[PDB]
């Protein structure tokens, strides 16, 4: 059986779908991953995956998300129109080859790909890369129950700052809010609704959505073949192997978020004076905002500054004591499933809500208070590395790690749901 997979062209959307594809290929399915030209330019390793990679045009002018940032309203619709045309053309080509495609798993943020799947005679599966708790907000947004203290069914009481952040996007704010709510615009017509979460993590909201539509919780999809992009694996893991247990702060703001030069100074000085060992991912295009001699010498005593790391392998390493994170869902879930407590500095979109869930529901991290000054960051490091509170957060993270292991092992909710999905296709 031949499965097609089409993530949104950003790493936090590609990676969790890639991990699901790797699981499905292990069960015997043929996988074709559909990527933009822009994404393929960053792909460095793929041979070991055995997955076919097929590229489509970017569909907007010539990094594709940085062109999209210039005018989200216009360029997301241009990307949509081009994606519809070019995925149609690609499927038409794939229909001249055996085995014929049978299902298209597509990013939930591109709900209009469902029309392409059905027009081509394929089943359509929408893949949600955010937790059900956050996705629920987007549904209520579409229904008009909420726009842009807040009570919503089966969610903790939220402060305004805890709702998904779109005001940060300025003139793009309206376009981004529309994109998020539209994830539910055709949910009744989707053949399969997949969420990268596990039931025990959000019992009540999963049960609530399950009462409206049959949904399949299949997360964590995360488990070499684990990475498509350059991860600097040998440098990172040789350095971690030199650190004792529970001594390293891992720091990453993901694949998209950019901090101002003012904000990165506060992070830099906070890390130096904590006198903690640290591994800080600073993307190549963001290095020029680091203080003068930070990467070259003053970080050399206690730190590793790297433009990308193998995040799954880093979070699994016993040396890592905590994870200073922007709270994107992959990072949150990967830390939770690795037993690693967090320092939350959310930037925008669902990160704000994820940070609330981390601190107050799952209780595996602490939040910083706003610019975030270095003094606040060092305080949070002390709470997690030294204080009794940090030992509680660590124990809580280990309990969630155990429940996530249960979910993906035989008999667990996510294993059962991936089995149900696989069997449905046969
Ligand atoms: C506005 C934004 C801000 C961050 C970067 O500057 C990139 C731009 C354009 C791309 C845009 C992000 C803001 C976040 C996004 C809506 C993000 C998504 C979040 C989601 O749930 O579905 C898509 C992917 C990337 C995104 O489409
Ligand atoms: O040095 C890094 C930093 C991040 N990641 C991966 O990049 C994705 C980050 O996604 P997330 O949802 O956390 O945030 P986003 O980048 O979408 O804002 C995840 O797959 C991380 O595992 C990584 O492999 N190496």
């Amino acid at each position: 059986i031949h499965i097609l997979a089409f993530p949104f062209p950003a790493k936090g959307h590609i990676n969790p779908l890639l991990h699901l594809c790797n699981r499905l290929a292990s069960k015997g399915f043929k996988i074709t991953l559909i990527t933009t030209v822009s994404t393929l330019k960053s792909v460095k390793t793929s041979k070991a995956n055995g997955i076919d990679i097929e590229s489509i045009p970017d569909g907007i002018p010539q990094q594709i998300i940085t062109v999209m940032e210039m005018n989200m309203e216009l360029y997301f619709k241009q990307f949509k129109a081009s994606a519809i045309e070019n995925t149609t053309k690609l499927i038409q080509k794939l229909k001249t080859k055996n085995p014929l495609p049978k299902v298209l798993i597509y990013d939930s943020s591109m709900p209009w790909i469902l029309e392409v799947a059905h027009e081509q005679g394929l089943l359509g599966a929408s893949f949600f890369t955010q937790p059900c708790s956050v996705s629920a907000i987007y549904y209520h947004m579409l229904q008009g129950t909420i726009k842009l203290m807040v009570s919503l069914p089966y969610l903790p009481l939220l402060e305004i700052k805890d709702l998904p952040g779109v005001q940060q996007f300025e003139d793009n704010s309206e376009a981004v809010a529309e994109l998020l709510a539209d994830q539910f615009s055709n949910i009744d017509d989707v053949d399969y609704v997949l969420f990268n979460t596990f039931d025990a993590l959000e019992i009540e909201v999963v049960n609530w959505m399950g009462s409206k539509w049959p949904i399949l919780t299949v997360g964590p999809t995360a488990p070499s073949i684990n990475y498509l992009f350059e991860t600097n694996t040998e440098v990172c893991m040789k350095w971690l192997d030199q650190r004792e247990i529970d001594t390293v702060i891992y720091v990453s703001f993901g694949s998209l978020a950019s901090l101002t030069e003012e904000q990165m100074e506060q992070v830099s000085q906070a890390l130096i004076r904590s006198n903690c060992y640290f591994l800080w991912v600073v993307r190549e295009e963001e290095e020029n905002k680091l203080p003068k001699d930070f990467k070259e010498t003053t970080s050399k005593k206690k730190g590793l500054v790297i433009n990308w790391c193998p995040q799954l392998d880093v979070l699994a390493h016993k040396s890592v004591a905590c994870f200073m994170t922007h709270c994107g869902w992959n990072s949150t879930l990967e830390a939770l499933c690795s037993g690693v407590p967090m320092i939350c500095m959310p930037q925008w979109a669902d990160q704000t809500t994820n940070a609330k869930l981390i601190e107050h529901v799952w209780k595996i991290g602490v939040g910083v208070n706003k610019i975030v000054k270095r003094e606040e960051i060092e305080d949070c490091i002390r709470q997690v590395i030294e204080s009794e509170r940090g030992k509680e957060l660590k124990r809580n993270a280990i309990k969630w790690k155990e429940l996530a292991k249960e979910a993906v092992s035989e008999g667990g909710s996510s294993c059962n749901n991936i089995q149900e999905f696989s069997s449905s296709l046969l």
